[PDB]
């Protein structure tokens, strides 16, 4: 998508149409054609095992990336990739690179990716007024074990709360409850406000 459609589905933080899928370990890549499927088992660089993406339609092109070589390389079976690396062409899925890269690379991609569709008609905005809404939708945490926390495993609640409660329990009974981070849209996150 292109506009309007693609800045809503940026800023509500949706799974894309043309999900390309990212590298999850980094290294040798196993390109294994086939009849209408890629099939790569990207083998992994240390001796993990072979996480394999299958079932990947011939709806769009290879992505063309740089090497050691340092020239523009479609993907073949026999180069290398790191983590965190588009394999085909399209748009990434923003849950995937946060879990994989952290958060620091989100916010990155975020604030390029809506500000490539600003820049194309030659609109200018300054990168704050973006960081400002991008600040916002990266600030709850989601709990898999409450343990003695007084939590209910699978809610969402702000990271604020979260430590205060963490630093509470373990200075007197004991217990660190857990929590990853998570991101949301601009709809589910301003309807979960606290009034």
């Amino acid at each position: 998508t292109g506009g309007l459609p693609r800045v809503q589905e940026l800023f509500e933080a949706r799974v894309p149409r043309g999900k390309a899928p990212i590298a999850d370990v980094t290294g040798r890549v196993r390109l294994e054609d086939g009849e209408r499927f890629y099939k790569i088992t990207i083998v992994p660089d240390d001796g993990g095992e072979e996480v394999v993406y299958d079932k990947i339609s011939k709806r769009q092109r290879l992505r063309v990336f740089k090497h050691e070589d340092g020239s523009e390389r479609v993907l073949s079976d026999g180069d290398h990739v790191e983590v965190g690396q588009q394999l085909m062409e399209g748009s990434a899925d923003p849950h995937e690179v946060l879990r994989v890269q952290g958060p620091r690379e989100v916010q990155i991609h975020l604030v390029r990716e809506v500000q490539e569709v600003y820049r194309a008609q030659g609109v200018s905005i300054h990168d704050k007024h973006i960081e400002v809404i991008v600040r916002q939708m990266l600030r709850r945490v989601t709990i898999i074990d409450s343990g003695s926390t007084e939590f209910l495993p699978g809610s969402l609640i702000d990271r604020a709360e979260f430590e205060a409660e963490n630093r509470r329990v373990v200075a007197e009974g004991g217990e660190p409850a857990a929590g990853r981070p998570v991101l949301m849209g601009i709809t589910k996150a301003s309807l979960a406000t606290d009034s």
